[PDB]
């Protein structure tokens, strides 16, 4: 694909300090939708502001798990339905948890902002509509997850 590519150069300049990029991806996503703040929950406790978050060793890694899944989502981007059953109980794992299929599609934008933000005028309308078909595959693979 021509769209392959342009995920995998995009991708490659934000995979390589991807806490730092998966940081704006989450200060991004709780200033869209704040009320994921609390579905956060280690060691019983509720982080009052987005900021809290950021100082959490747990919240981290999971920057770090999330950074992770879509490099998979990358380098299988030329079929994505190895990652399928993977993705399946990575969404039922966070209906357990709380999180409304809905809310990924605030994910998605929150992606989008961040790949903007990176690659500034390398972020062409092709890598953007490129990003929207892997993360919306990724998504459809997951809402799996909660039933369909
Ligand atoms: C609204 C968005 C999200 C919320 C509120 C959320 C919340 C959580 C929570 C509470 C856990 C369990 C605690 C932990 O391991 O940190 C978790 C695990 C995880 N999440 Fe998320 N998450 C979100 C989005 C995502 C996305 C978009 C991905 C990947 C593309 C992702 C990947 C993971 C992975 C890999 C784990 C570990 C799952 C396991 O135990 O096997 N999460 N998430």
């Amino acid at each position: 694909r021509p769209e392959s590519e342009l995920i995998r150069q995009s991708w490659r300049v934000v995979s390589r300090s991807p806490l730092e990029h998966g940081t704006v991806l989450f200060a991004r996503l709780f200033a869209l939708e704040p009320s994921l703040l609390p579905l956060f929950q280690y060691n019983g406790r509720q982080f009052s502001s987005p900021e809290d978050s950021l100082s959490s060793p747990e919240f981290l890694d999971h920057i770090r798990k999330v950074m992770l899944v879509i490099d998979a989502a990358v380098t299988n981007v030329e079929d994505l339905s190895s990652l399928e059953e993977y993705l399946t109980s990575l969404g039922r794992k966070h209906r357990a948890v709380g999180v409304r299929l809905s809310s990924f599609s605030t994910v998605g934008e929150s992606l989008l902002y961040m790949l903007e933000k990176s690659l500034g005028p390398d972020f062409t309308p092709a890598t953007r509509t490129a990003w929207s078909r892997l993360y919306g595959a990724v998504v459809q693979a997951m809402s799996r997850g909660w039933d369909g």
